């Protein structure tokens, strides 16, 4: 399994990435203290996750480019951007984890609640960007994809600040209101705030990488990659309750987190004035009595078989898009992933 | 004066780039909302300082260009390039007014402090930062200075990033301690969170857009610039306490806030033992016995006057290094400005 494979040269680069990122204290003692700081973020937030993001990049960069044209080099260069995904992935985190209040983040202490960090990790959160960045200056300025990374690194902040925005209007902090909890703002969100750095990001980067930098063929693959995402979020949002904790690894809070779920979204689409009441009392609440009540209108509306419906056709519908829109890519680039996602 | 002249036609000029910034929305209803709330922040954010660093960009383009090469676009360019430093600014502020719990900010309520804002403002402090970006894309992307521009609002976000995660080293939020707060410190702090967005980045961003990119005329631009900066923050200091509060429209903060002032850096440099521990008791507090206390020990220990001997000796140097770095440039683009920092 290509990603499997990967993962060892991928995480031993973030030695290299840290080494890089502490060098400026060098020729600067006067902000060594700041940089202490700055490895300690890295060290910490960056590293943790299973890196899938990061990953995509250097698998992608591996099936878009000659083995001949994959001098030690380029691959330096490939694990950097990966490393830059998870640095973007890294600062929304940071930033997500303090907007809304979490507790812990991949079950270790969100960065924020660290005694002694708290609303200091915003500024953490924004070096975490600043490293994307510096990197990309570091390892990428002479080549040709240079501003188009710099570019796409930033299209897909602002796309996700973006998905944030709308995610932070439908769902706020003090308020019930289910009536903003629709199909068509659901697909909004997981667009805006999930899919874009998630899906396209990764293989974009990578195709640039690899010298494909039309217009057409990163709107051919973003056309894939962007379905791809709504139909990874829409599984999350299943295995969050549905899914059995063991493999997943994380246990269900979408329900009292007032979050807006596909699950949700589905609840309210197919339900009586009366069933909308019941879910209006119970949705949104810290007490297992009401928790489990949420989770007995979505079995009695048969929304695990929406879902299973909902995941064979979707699977299709993603061969349909691979089919018509993968050319001149290689098939195996969007296979590779979609085997990921699915099952 | 220059600058008073320039302030109407630049402040004109943000309802274009409000115009402009939510187009987006016109091709995708869906974000429409993020796109509305997009608007909240700017016109709160971007608009009510007196908008210094945006208007030092036109100046500079205006005294870097030849009027016949000063077109109506270069010119539309020229004040979008001012707002993204102004962009720049607005997000380094709503962030630090979260990070450090302030309440009003240019007199009004800061907006994380707004009902129904709070920690939101993390993400509406990202938006701001990602709109810097978006109209470089937007005017700027077939100017052969745009990756110049975009490498410089980055390499000023993470210099300030970096400059703000040295100030929250040095003065942490439930933590007394003078032994950090030394000349060697204070400089680096000044250097990195306000020197180089304030004072570099303004006329180096003037400097790209007249076609000066050499790596030595910047360098020399920024030897000047910097220490410009390096007074600015030191009269920022004596004005917050000194000051009369008419003209600054100021009141005393520093003292009680336990900042890094360049006054507190003196006191600790020239007192003795017994000195030191007057301070060490009285500076910090909520308590106008205590905040008369210390203003009583720096009035003791003459530093009105080592101010007053430094402001001397600062526009002495800051005229020699204007002398020997503004060549090949016109000492006006850096005398306009010293103009308006000196009294
Ligand atoms: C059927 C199924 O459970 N699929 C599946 C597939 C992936 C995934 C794999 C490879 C590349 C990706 C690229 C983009 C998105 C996802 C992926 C996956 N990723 C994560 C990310 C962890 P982190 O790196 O946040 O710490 C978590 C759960 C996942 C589940
Ligand atoms: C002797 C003296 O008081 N000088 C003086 C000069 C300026 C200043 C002028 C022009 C360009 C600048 C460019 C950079 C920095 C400062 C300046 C100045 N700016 C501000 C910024 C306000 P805002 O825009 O935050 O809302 C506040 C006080 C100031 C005082």
């Amino acid at each position: 399994d290509v990603y499997a494979q990967e993962k060892q040269d991928f995480v031993q680069h973030f030695s290299q990435i840290v080494r890089v990122l502490t060098e400026d204290e060098m020729g600067h003692p006067e902000i060594g203290d700041a940089i202490a700081r700055l490895k300690e973020v890295l060290e910490y937030n960056a590293i943790g996750g299973k890196y899938n993001r990061g990953l995509t990049v250097v698998v992608a960069f591996r099936e878009l480019v000659e083995p001949r044209k994959q001098d030690a080099d380029s691959l330096q260069r490939a694990w950097t951007v990966g490393w830059c995904v998870e640095l973007l992935q890294a600062f929304f985190l940071v930033a997500d984890d303090i907007m809304d209040s979490s507790l812990t983040r991949r079950g270790q202490i969100c960065w924020y609640q660290k005694p002694g960090v708290g609303l200091d990790a915003i500024n953490d959160a924004n070096l975490l960007e600043a490293c994307i960045y510096r990197l990309l200056k570091l390892y990428c300025r002479e080549q040709p994809y240079y501003l188009n990374l710099i570019e796409l690194f930033l299209q897909s902040s602002y796309q996700t600040e973006i998905g944030q925005t709308l995610d932070l209007l439908t769902a706020p902090q003090g308020n019930v209101d289910l009536v903003r909890f629709t199909e068509k703002r659901y697909k909004s969100i997981v667009k805006y705030k999930t899919a874009f750095y998630s899906f396209y990001l990764p293989i974009a980067a990578a195709m640039y990488m690899a010298g494909i930098d039309g217009e057409k063929e990163h709107a051919n693959a973003k056309k894939i990659l962007l379905e791809m995402g709504e139909f990874f979020q829409i599984q999350d949002d299943y295995l969050d309750l549905f899914g059995d904790p063991s493999v997943t690894g994380k246990i269900g809070t979408d329900i009292q987190d007032n979050k807006c779920s596909w699950l949700v979204v589905q609840c309210l689409q197919r339900a009586t004035p009366e069933q909308y009441q019941i879910l209006k009392e119970n949705y949104g609440q810290k007490e297992a009595e009401k928790v489990a009540r949420v989770k007995a209108l979505y079995e009695e509306l048969d929304l695990p078989a929406v879902f299973l419906q909902y995941e064979e056709d979707s699977y299709s519908h993603i061969m349909a898009l691979i089919e018509q829109y993968a050319a001149p890519l290689p098939p195996a680039v969007f296979l590779g992933l979609a085997r990921k996602i699915y099952k």
